[PDB]
């Protein structure tokens, strides 16, 4: 009946084993268990709640169950436990209040120190600025807020998908100068590149090009009749059409050669890459065919004169059947290049066009590292799948909800309600700030029709997102190991622990659609890339709850609702067991990731794999061995050591003659020139092969 | 012959006029001025001067106790005590200068980058050696931009070897890529190589000779024009054919380059500053290279066909190449000026001028700074590759004020000055060595200086023997001047000579300087950054208004005619011809303000004929003002902090179109508008020949 008022604000339950637990490791801090004092804290403890039940009666604040433990406990002639207490109050004060910017910092490029400073900056300022409850949790470690170092001290946006059509359609403004519609498609891909420029400036996610061949097919065409008019100029009567065609076919590929190189030599503000995407595969005529090709073919050429493997865009296939599934349909050629590239490079991934359609709720190629939006027909009616955005994401630990609770079912649903009522301010909160960006402030995005919609300066930026139009996205992580710490290490065997999983997603499910039904805005569960964020999970993790078994001895956290990677079925089964996980209802995001060996010489199991798995689950990720040592000429996989890769022939570590990528975050990237996080490293160095086959290529 | 050691470290010499002076100064800001007082503490500082006398080498604290002791003895507390809060609130300031500085229309990636260059500001001021740092801050000397250095080892200015990486090749990013086969891609990928420069050194970026390095590409593209069209046209036109086509592609490929520096955004926001030199076409593709450049800057940028504000163009004229009427390049030249006249750039640089000024031609880097002929261990003369290191820019109206009409003193306190400017540049240049190769690579290991490098080794061996510079700066010449010889100076000839005598000693100060530290020191003009600003408040501040110095709230640039007063641009020249000659060579440029020359460049033809021979840099700042809703060309009256047309008034920068030329750089005020310290200075600008400067009313 009684409630506690907390040093947040939270009016948190209140409960008699947490300050027992409390004391213990008090007690425990210096004195060991000596079963005496072990056995005599619940008198105490007791005792403290007595005070507490008797005293006061209904709402309590934290300073005087401060006060009464300390006073009842002193009279235990055990000044060995209080003053360890106060001690244990004040270093931690002292250290949560030591966050602010005289943070001191006295090989690496010149833009990123100067962009690490101000991020420092900025996360002073906002951990300053957010509300008390969720900063403390985020502090320790209860919810991962996201990108402190731009938000909320900036009215930052996540991720946008943004509108080419309504660009290249309208034309629009860029710096100092506005734009005209394109005249050809070597232009058309030049500014497409520098919106991409100037969008991943302002803001600090994603930037995906959603249907590129059908929004640059008309700019080919016109491409193609300006050649075709030359043609007639000058080249003979007998052969002026295949002129064009040839020259034509030559342009698409120049073209797209240029924006192979231009975002691949981009860096904003952050000096690491702008994380990118490209999508693409409802060509018809011939312009979109002509287009895919080149894509894949500048892709598979590589980069550099080493032909060194492209790491950005990210590349998606999207696939439909009765269009480019069968062997019979018009397009098995585009289909057999994509494979083909898929073997050598780990790209494109693949868009279930039917699928995605049926669980998603419309078709939009993957927002980001893996946000998929979800169908909004617009005011007159028509849908609008271009230029919605994404307000924020931020990660709600499950494991730790499920190892505080220690084997009990009950407890782990009301800390569950009570850590999603947590969530819900958070996200509250940062929708709120979002929504206080003027126009003006940054009008590549707002006054010039970079979300679908152009406002003037007097105008605020609640209309273009309001009446679900934005996402917001919650979102979690480890859904293996709290299955693991509740049933066994072993339990995919079992039906009652998946039963549980699809009951504990359901359940965020809900509540995201209570949130968004009360909000106005879309509220969707949203499994979270791991970056670099599963290592400070994990370490704090363990810095709390000591070791482990299956739990935290692997240095990392298993990535979303993933297989464990230790384990080694057939990709089949996986996308079967898998299937079902987002089809619950947390379709937010998703990525599934089929283990293979190199298969340069047989993409046909590559193709089987993609082939059945259209009906299973949508999103699709390949992981083939690709990497290669320049000096001794050797091609497929790196052994991993303890902070870094070497071929296995020699030992070259130097990223200036080895070139290897891994599917680090949702995207991929360079383990050699950019050192990640330990736990990253371990959790790649322990991923094992899903499909048996030979792995060296050429030592 | 008593030796003081100041609050730092400065060993200057013992004087008594600067003690009364001070107690003087103590007594003005409660107790007004009257002839007792005034003795009284007279008495009381031949006191103190005598206690003084009464080994050699004193401390500065011990001055300090000695005045607040005699101050007590004389029986009054009102002066003491407040000279002692004087002194606490001055170190109080001193030291206000933290991170925790709070900051608590300004485009997102700005607001960052203002944060993280207070912060390296903080870091820097705190970092550098005390004397000159007490000196930077009191207004003395102006430190350049101390947000970028000496936090990181940075660089100014270069002329980047474009002609180096464009034939060997060079990495970027993560592509290795070697030299192009097409004019596109050589341009694209200059776009490319400035790009990620600007985001490893603070000022400027440039190219020098543009078309001589670019007509092999050029070269290429026709050759694989005509290859390609050796079988798909008829015989008889066939060369005719390629050269038309080439000759569009050329222009497109300088089009892309036009845009591709307008869609500039490093971490500054702001777009870097860099200049394109050319005019040394020989053969027929170069000349087809400048007239491609012209035509894509006359016909402007965007449908609106606004002005570039960048990059910096800059035309050389040579006699016997493109001067005489019956040269073989007059039509080149017909452009330039058609091109000058309609906006802005270019700008000059005569052949035979600027190569007897400084050794061997090369176009300026930055705003202004220029270099000096250098040669390698190999013979073999070399100009693109060669780098600066920054400035630091003395005060000499503050000097001329501190002389107080006295010519004899100010000689020794400029030689001091001349010190502390020589410990300032020696701690930058050491500074600046203390960098690794590896730190920008493409900036350092991969062309971009001239020599490739390696990790293991450093950066030294590319500076030593005189090949980069270190320029040391200066300002305000007619300040001076009109302290010292009345404001009406001009007609005067010992003035002059006054004048000439500062450059002389400066000039001869920087060439010991080079002797001795074995890296080119120079004088230098510097770019009203915002150094007029902050010297203007600082001056007026202490030494309160003064006739013609301050009341203008602006500093005269350089040795800059003044800008109050209008005579004709031929008289001008011939004035000015003497500073740079005299030995101020380190950077020049002369503005020539002219009325809407449309309709008749023949005067700018003219002034430019007749300074070839007299000065080597000469600038054109013809009105090119716009307004589009009632349609005006011309000139905009300036106002209280901005511009607005003269008909109607609309001022916003969305509709409106006003650039004037400050610190070399056009610049547009209504994107941003520059401090209060240069806009009453453009203000101040007279129009120098009579003529028109409204070009078309709208209603
Ligand atoms: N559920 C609970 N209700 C009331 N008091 C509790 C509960 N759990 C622990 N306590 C008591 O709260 C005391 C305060 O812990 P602490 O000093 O961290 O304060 P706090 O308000 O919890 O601050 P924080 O949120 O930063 O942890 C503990 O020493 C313990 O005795
Ligand atoms: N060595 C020790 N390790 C853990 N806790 C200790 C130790 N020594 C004393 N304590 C006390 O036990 C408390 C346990 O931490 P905490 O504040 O998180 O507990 P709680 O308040 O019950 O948790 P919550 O804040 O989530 O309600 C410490 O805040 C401190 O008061
Ligand atoms: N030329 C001089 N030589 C010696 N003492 C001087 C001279 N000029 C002024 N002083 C005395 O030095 C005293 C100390 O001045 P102040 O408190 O500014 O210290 P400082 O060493 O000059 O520091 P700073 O260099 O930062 O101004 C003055 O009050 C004045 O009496
Ligand atoms: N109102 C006032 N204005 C100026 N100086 C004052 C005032 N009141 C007291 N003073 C004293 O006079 C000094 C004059 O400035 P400062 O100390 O820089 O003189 P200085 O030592 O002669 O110059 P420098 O440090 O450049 O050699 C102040 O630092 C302070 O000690
Ligand atoms: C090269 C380039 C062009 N543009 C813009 C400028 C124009 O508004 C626009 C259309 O450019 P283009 O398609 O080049 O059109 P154009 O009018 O020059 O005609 P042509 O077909 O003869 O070339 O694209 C950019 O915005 N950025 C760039 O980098
Ligand atoms: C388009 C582009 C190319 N490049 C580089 C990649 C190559 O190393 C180099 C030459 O490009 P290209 O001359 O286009 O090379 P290519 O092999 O495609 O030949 P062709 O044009 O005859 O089909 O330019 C950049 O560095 N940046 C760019 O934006
Ligand atoms: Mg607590
Ligand atoms: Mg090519
Ligand atoms: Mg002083
Ligand atoms: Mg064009
Ligand atoms: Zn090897």
């Amino acid at each position: 009946d009684i409630k506690v008022i907390k040093r947040d604000g939270r009016m948190v339950t209140f409960d008699s084993s947490k300050i027992y637990e409390a004391i213990l490791k008090a007690s425990e801090t210096i004195t060991p268990i000596t079963p005496l004092i072990e056995t005599k804290l619940e008198g105490i403890a007791n005792r403290v709640v007595a005070e507490i039940n008797d005293r006061f009666s209904h709402n309590i604040k934290i300073y005087e169950i401060q006060s009464i433990v300390e006073h009842e406990l002193l009279e235990a002639n055990e000044y060995a436990i209080a003053q360890e207490y106060i001690n244990y109050r004040t270093k931690r004060d002292f250290e949560r209040s030591q966050a602010t910017d005289i943070n001191f910092t006295i090989s690496d490029l010149y833009n990123t120190q100067r962009d690490l400073t101000a991020g420092i900056v900025g996360k002073s300022v906002g951990l300053k600025m957010l509300p008390p409850h969720v900063a403390n949790a985020h502090q320790k470690g209860d919810i991962h807020f996201h990108d402190l170092d731009y938000s909320p001290y900036t009215p930052m946006t996540n991720c946008c998908l943004i509108d080419f059509k309504g660009m290249l359609a309208n034309g629009f403004k860029i710096g100092n100068a506005e734009v005209e519609s394109p005249k050809s498609i070597q232009t058309a891909t030049a500014q497409i590149s520098q919106i991409i420029a100037n969008v991943a400036s302002s803001q600090y996610g994603g930037c995906t090009a959603d249907r590129i061949d059908e929004f640059l097919a008309p700019y080919a065409e016109l491409n193609y009749k300006k050649h075709l008019a030359d043609a007639k100029e000058w080249v003979t009567e007998e052969k002026q059409e295949d002129y064009a065609r040839a020259k034509t076919r030559k342009d698409i590929y120049d073209a797209m050669q240029s924006l192979e190189y231009e975002i691949n030599t981009l860096f904003t503000s952050n000096g690491q890459t702008p994380f990118t995407s490209l999508g693409f595969g409802l060509g018809t005529n011939w312009f979109e065919r002509e287009i895919q090709k080149a894509i894949l073919q500048v892709r598979i050429l590589g980069l550099g004169s080493e032909h060194r493997t492209a790491i950005f865009p990210k590349l998606i296939f999207t696939l439909k059947r009765g269009l480019n599934l069968e062997p019979n349909s018009p397009n098995y050629d585009i289909k057999q290049l994509a494979l083909e590239c898929a073997t050598k490079r780990m790209y494109p991934d693949v868009l279930s066009y039917d699928k995605i359609i049926e669980l998603t709720g419309s078709f939009k190629a993957p927002m980001g590292c893996r946000s998929f939006l979800q169908g909004w027909k617009d005011e007159n009616g028509v849908e609008v799948n271009s230029g919605r955005m994404n307000l924020g994401v931020v990660t709600l630990n499950l494991p730790r909800i499920a190892l505080e609770s220690k084997g009990d079912q009950d407890k782990f649903w009301e800390i569950f309600e009570e850590r999603m009522g947590i969530a819900k301010d958070a996200l509250v909160y940062r929708v709120e700030r979002v929504k206080e960006a003027t126009p003006a402030n940054a009008p590549i995005l707002y006054q010039y029709g970079a979300f679908g919609q152009r406002l003037r300066k007097c105008d605020s930026v609640d209309q273009l997102f309001k009446h679900r139009r934005a996402t917001v996205s919650l979102g979690y992580i480890g859904l293996y190991e709290v299955a693991s710490v509740f049933y066994g290490s072993d339990w995919e065997t079992n039906l009652e622990a998946k039963t549980f999983t699809l009951n504990i997603v359901k359940a965020m499910k809900n509540a995201c659609e209570s949130w968004s039904d009360e909000y106005d805005y879309h509220f969707s569960v949203y499994s979270t890339p791991s970056e670099s964020l599963t290592d400070r999970f994990c370490r704090l993790d363990t810095e709390k709850f000591g070791v482990v078994t299956d739990i935290t001895d692997k240095e990392y956290y298993t990535n979303s609702f993933h297989y464990d990677v230790r384990k080694n079925p057939t990709p089949f089964e996986k996308l079967e067991f898998e299937k079902d996980y987002p089809e619950a209802g947390a379709t937010g995001g998703f990525i599934h990731y089929c283990e293979y060996p190199v298969l340069q010489q047989n993409p046909k199991a590559l193709e089987a794999v993609w082939d059945f798995a259209y009906d299973r689950v949508g999103y699709l990720g390949t992981n083939t061995p690709i990497d290669k040592c320049y000096k001794c000429d050797f091609e497929g996989d790196f052994t991993p050591t303890e902070r870094g890769f070497m071929c296995p022939n020699c030992g070259n570590t130097d990223p200036k003659t080895v070139d290897v990528v891994k599917r680090t975050c949702g995207y991929l990237g360079n383990p050699q020139a950019r050192p990640m996080v330990k736990g990253r490293h371990k959790e790649i160095s322990a991923r094992v092969k899903h499909m048996n086959g030979s792995t060296i290529k050429y030592g």
